[PDB]
């Protein structure tokens, strides 16, 4: 609470939206941290692991796996309110590709992740953008050593609601996973309906469980998975009366998966739309 109110912090979002300077400090910021090492996404053996040859964890944040190949395309990213005891955690990751499905699920099942997030459709306009992971009802699917069914799928206008139960086939242990899909954001935009995209955060924010990871993963694990985070950040300082910087927590994200947030359109929008939580938490 430390620089100004949050009442302050609104007051000026609001003025420099309509100035223009929070989009041009916006695209001063850094896109990829210097300094951070990336070295391991770029081995031969792991470069058709990466969806998008450029985007590339760092290795310090990675996801590991265990075993001979440890790597996936995954990034932890932890946005810490620190004024509240609090930490939302998030795996970000790309879309699997019809060979990673196997390590998405390992991630999974290692550390007993209960939710999903994702926030692209499989295609677009022709264009490849994430593997079917998840079998259809009433099919099943086998990946790395894990059985996958569909116990449920409900679809609403903007997403859809999946039940997943995921099998170690060796042991006989289950694990079920709540799945979430939002359909209605293209990919490098905002989305179709911003009163759709608030609910649809809500209902994310109601399924986090405590020091859980959330994870969360569009196609290329950075743009739209970065306005989600800045969002869920968002809600979490308005409701306890502690300042917003939107630059700040894209920032504290980039320090953890580069590129976050990608385009000045997809900023402007999730500025707009903290500005909208907070004037509807006045009421
Ligand atoms: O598939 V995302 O381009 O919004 O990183």
């Amino acid at each position: 609470s430390n620089a100004d109110t949050l009442e302050g912090s609104m007051a000026q979002l609001k003025k420099g939206l309509e100035s223009g300077t929070v989009l041009i400090q916006f695209e001063q910021l850094y896109r990829k941290k210097p300094g951070l090492a990336i070295t391991f996404a770029k081995l031969p053996q792991n470069l058709d692991k990466n969806r998008i040859k450029d985007v590339l964890p760092y290795d310090t944040t990675r996801v590991l796996l265990q075993g001979n190949e440890d790597y996936i395309n995954a990034s932890y990213v932890n946005m810490e309110i620190p004024a509240a005891n609090l930490v939302n955690k998030y795996i970000a990751t790309q879309g699997p590709l019809p060979h990673t499905c196997a390590q998405f699920w390992q991630v999974v099942w290692d550390q007993k992740l209960s939710l999903i997030v994702m926030l692209t459709t499989l295609t677009e306009r022709g264009r490849t953008k994430c593997h079917q992971y998840w079998p259809d009802p009433p099919d099943v699917m086998n990946h790395g050593g894990f059985h996958i069914q569909c116990q449920s799928e409900d679809c609403t206008i903007a997403y859809v609601s999946r039940e997943m139960l995921v099998t170690n086939t060796q042991t006989g242990e289950e694990h079920t996973v709540t799945h979430l899909q939002y359909v209605a954001w293209p990919d490098h935009g905002v989305p179709d309906d911003s009163s759709d995209f608030l609910e649809f955060v809500n209902y994310v924010r109601s399924l986090r469980v405590d020091s859980e990871p959330v994870l969360v993963h569009c196609s290329a694990g950075i743009g739209r998975t970065g306005v989600l985070v800045t969002m869920e950040t968002a809600m979490c300082l308005t409701e306890r009366n502690l300042p917003i910087y939107p630059l700040d927590i894209v920032r504290k994200m980039r320090d953890q998966r580069a590129m976050m947030v990608q385009t000045s359109s997809q900023y402007k929008f999730v500025c707009e739309a903290i500005l909208r939580v907070y004037e509807e938490g006045l009421v």
